[PDB]
């Protein structure tokens, strides 16, 4: 009887940060209550000032990472304020039935709904908006995030031993398809209905104009670089709701990787790069061994360095000359 | 001595259906006899009426699924009637030697041939036409299918326990490259030789115009939706002879997935989405838990909803409110 | 104390050949000394005579395969002669820290440097140039190769039994983005600085003009076909520093495949085709069972047969009619 279970209210945080949770479940199964408010908003996505009309869960691209344990119930109150213009819904790849929830969560502006589903499978999973007939437009406008369903006894390695992270980050990777005129400059639009056909045309090229982490070129750099210390164990959850990606930590590895995100499977060890298929979340665990700057990229390096799919870690601590050293510095 | 083995003649069926077979082999090794007749034919592939000249095995895109057991012999009589115009052959990725058979099966119009090969490796595998110098043109004109080589003791899970499907479907995914003029409309051609250079030009864009299941937009919908009941175990074989895909059951999962199709490997568990590389067949096993409509898609959602890579399941049975429910239906 | 370890100097060979090494380590850990000299040079990459300005390690595309054992130290002397024009460096995906070495190895023309790193993880790994702000340009100009870090006790199968190759080949796959004018012909450039913006424009299409093995269309064919004999065990290392590929041996299989290249993981068995993500090296082991010509391809068959991603094996020995035979040769 679900009414007999504890309820716990989660207050979400903005990516790449993740709301507080316990890796090993400290309670029995619970109804975990989340609220998200849809926000349609202008977002500047590149250094040139390109501005799009983003469609967001909770004001961010990606939407926030939700975290529960296997066999918890996820109860989401989804709010579509009357300041928005479009119909929206939500599909959880973690859920079973009704198109992941999408068939049950269609909200016009000025409406809300509450969905509950049982998180029966452990893993990281995409969630995204999916209104009938408009699905890729909403997803590729930024309306996607992820949910992590932890095993009740936390993560395990390929031998069944515990893997415990000290820090977790959520990197959402977004492909945008900003319409171009025949000279190649972006077009802008006066209403969503006036934008729709050229959004479809742009999408049908299958060639993103921008591929970004955390909603914009450079978002995970500078004062917003990811951080760690030598010796810290970091889990990086990475999602891509629409297109394949191939994450890579420049100067590091994925020590344990669930490339397709599902924790009942043993992780892949020692990865340089891994393929997260479009429509999937994956997760990589790494223990930092060296300080300094790292780049975390999609290793289509054009996508990373020309289109935006690159962020940084800043790692503090002691340099290990046994692992790497300059024997003779560059010289004539 | 192969002449001492039983022969069994298989009568193939049109995809997405699969000819009758036994999961666990009820006999010793056999020579399994198949016949396919090549048919070049016009096919309408979209709702707009776009018509291409398809190149088919047995009149369908994809060609039919062949099913044998490991260490059976596959004996294929391949017929190229004189009503066709082109040379064709067949390459089985299940086979060993002679370019998968292609070097031994070149048939002009008005010819036939018979190939035998031993199915030494269990899995689902692509087969496709591959005439020297014209390979991607034939494949991307629809001339590809798949063969399933079952282990003699049927499928097994990651722990070695049996996995028995109640139903099986074969979804062939086809990328088409319909030539476009500089305004973007499709061109049509008067002979295959007159079409060849612009087919090559279209292919070299690496951007399909259409990506379809079972040969056309919407083919696996309406009266031709896939079906199941709550509690039924379904295997979905999915092939893509030329380009990567990322299948996903919207509202469901791949409970056990051989993404790259080879049954000696343990399946991946609990997948949301999986990557089937171009040139591969994969297979996903799912037990339905909820009734209703599901969409089965390539989860590049542009490819699914704009280019055609989407089909439906219609599932009968009882709704489980424990797994999912609307707590508060959409309202003001 | 690294100074107490043996040093061994390796003399590299041109791909697809691989310098001599032992699979099972015959010594304790060593400092393995390599030297590479960067060469910027013109290369003709197709049958039409298209000529690009390639950026190479050691004069080849790909750069040579380096081979060490786990927990050896790799000490690379990297030389940038004054006959080159550009700044270069090197990033090893096998290494830990300093962007894989790139932060420590920036060499102007007329400079050299020596980097040492400990090869702590077994696998095949990409290495590539990565100068800040110019990364995809150098990589997609050919400036990438691979390193194999063997387990000290050699390769093992999924059950922990030895896998010993008789021959090894290194296939580097290169995506080139030759700039096109609005009629579609390639452009040529008078200096690297004058080429840079249109190189970036070409790359941003995400559509390679050429995808080649060993630096050119047809490079691994004819007198330069790969060779083997029936019964020989062959390891094919395959890298792609920037874009996904899907290798396939036409007429064969990958009997044991590390698609993402890391030997602590069990190999995938019986693969037809496998996905090597951009930014990764993979390795496939096969025992030949039939003589004749094989094609080794990227199984996007457009990429293989139209853009260049195809090579050949020529295999000597006895034909096995049990595995495959023509029962009735093509006839009227
Ligand atoms: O708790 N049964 O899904
Ligand atoms: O968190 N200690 O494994
Ligand atoms: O190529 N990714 O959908
Ligand atoms: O080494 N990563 O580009
Ligand atoms: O979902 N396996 O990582
Ligand atoms: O039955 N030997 O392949
Ligand atoms: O088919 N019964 O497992
Ligand atoms: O991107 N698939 O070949
Ligand atoms: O949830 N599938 O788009
Ligand atoms: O081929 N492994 O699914
Ligand atoms: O040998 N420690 O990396
Ligand atoms: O090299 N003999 O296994
Ligand atoms: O589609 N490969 O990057
Ligand atoms: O069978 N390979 O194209
Ligand atoms: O890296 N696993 O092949
Ligand atoms: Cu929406
Ligand atoms: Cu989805
Ligand atoms: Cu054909
Ligand atoms: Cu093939
Ligand atoms: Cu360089
Ligand atoms: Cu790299």
């Amino acid at each position: 009887d679900i009414s007999t279970l504890p309820r716990v209210k989660v207050d979400l945080v903005k990516p790449p940060f993740v709301h507080a949770h316990d890796q090993v479940a400290k309670t029995g199964p619970r109804v975990v209550e989340f609220t998200m408010t849809i926000e349609e908003k202008k977002l500047v996505i590149d250094r040139e000032g390109t501005e799009i009309h983003a469609m967001t869960f909770n004001g961010s691209v990606p939407g926030p990472l939700m975290v529960v344990h296997e066999n918890d119930y996820v109860e989401l109150r989804l709010i579509n304020p009357d300041t928005n213009t479009l119909l929206h819904n939500i599909d959880f790849h973690a859920a079973t039935g009704a198109l992941g929830g999408g068939a049950l969560t269609q909200v016009n502006p000025g409406e809300e709904t509450t969905l509950r589903f049982k998180a029966t499978k452990p893993g990281v999973f995409v969630y995204h908006c999916a209104p009938e007939g408009m699905v890729p437009w909403h997803v590729t406008s930024g309306m996607n995030g992820a949910i992590m369903v932890l095993p009740r006894d936390g993560l395990k390695d390929e031998k069944g031993q515990p893997l415990t992270y000290d820090k977790i980050y959520y990197v959402g990777e977004q492909d945008f398809y900003v319409p171009k005129d025949e000279a190649g400059n972006y077009k802008k639009y006066e209403t969503p209905g006036e934008a729709y056909e050229d959004a479809v045309k742009a999408m049908r090229t299958l060639t993103p104009t921008h591929i970004v982490f955390n909603g914009a070129v450079g978002a995970l750099t500078g004062d917003h670089a990811l951080t760690a210390a030598v010796g810290e164990r970091v889990l990086v959850v990475h999602s891509q709701a629409n297109r394949d990606t191939r994450p890579h930590l420049i100067g590091g590895h994925g020590d344990y990787v669930w490339a397709t995100g599902k924790f009942r499977n043993p992780p892949d060890l020692d990865q340089e790069t891994w393929l997260i298929p479009g429509g999937t979340a994956g997760a990589a665990f790494y223990t930092f061994r060296q300080p300094g700057v790292y780049a975390y990229v999609n290793h289509n390096l054009i996508e990373a360095f020309e289109l935006g799919a690159a962020g940084h870690f800043k790692v503090t601590g002691e340099w290990n000359d046994d692992l790497m050293t300059s024997v003779v510095k560059p010289a004539s």
